[PDB]
């Protein structure tokens, strides 16, 4: 409940208020932090693909009317989710035949992945390009 | 009648007799300065188009053998001929969501514009830049 209503702020909440979007953001970076079923618990919420949807606009409400807006937490809470999740799927070892290496580049302290990536998520990072672009 | 044989000096005779052209453009400066029933009828003559042609030497003929050209009256009548389309299909709001602003710098002493602002001058001033150039 305390998850859901903080993400119906996202709605209309969150775009009407820049200038202040750190701690909204932040409540989520701490929130990854704390463990493996707090992380569980964002991404069955499909955390991340909204996060990742909004600063793209096209989110579950209107743009951020603040166009100077500090979304840094927000792609810091997509980078820690993403990296408890499995892209084994999407690996090719540029030597045919030759299956891919392991991904040294997980989360540490994990020790297996939480779950194979979710399809809404992988179109945003790998089919299209727009968040990446957004990110760099 | 009268406009079609005074654009037919555009094809040689204009290229031919630089260092007189003040006064072959007035009569296309004074003919808009009317009303709204000739600026219809320049438009219609795709005016517009053939004089961003000429001073880029791209127009039905050669280009003008005098250096110092005086087309400062061409431009005059593009200028005033083209603010009294509709850009309308070539605005972007920049702040994501909002519409686009309506455009406060038309022209005045005319209430409505009178045909969306037409390809061939589209292609001249907007999708290209030779023109811009040369005004600026």
């Amino acid at each position: 409940h305390l998850l859901r209503a903080v993400l119906n702020l996202l709605r209309r909440e969150v775009s009407e208020h820049g200038r202040h979007l750190q701690q909204y953001f932040n409540l989520f970076v701490m929130y990854a932090n704390l463990g493996v079923a707090e992380k569980t618990q964002l991404l069955k919420l499909s955390v991340p693909a909204t996060f990742m949807l909004v600063s793209l606009d096209e989110g579950p409400g209107p743009p951020i009317k603040y166009q100077y807006a500090e979304l840094g937490k927000l792609y810091s809470v997509v980078s820690q989710l993403i990296r408890c999740c499995n892209v084994s799927s999407r690996m090719q070892s540029s030597i045919n035949g030759n299956p891919p290496l392991p991904n040294p580049f997980g989360d540490p302290n994990l020790s297996q992945p939480i779950m194979p990536i979710q399809q809404n998520v992988a179109d945003i990072l790998f089919v299209r390009t727009s968040y990446v672009k957004k990110i760099i």
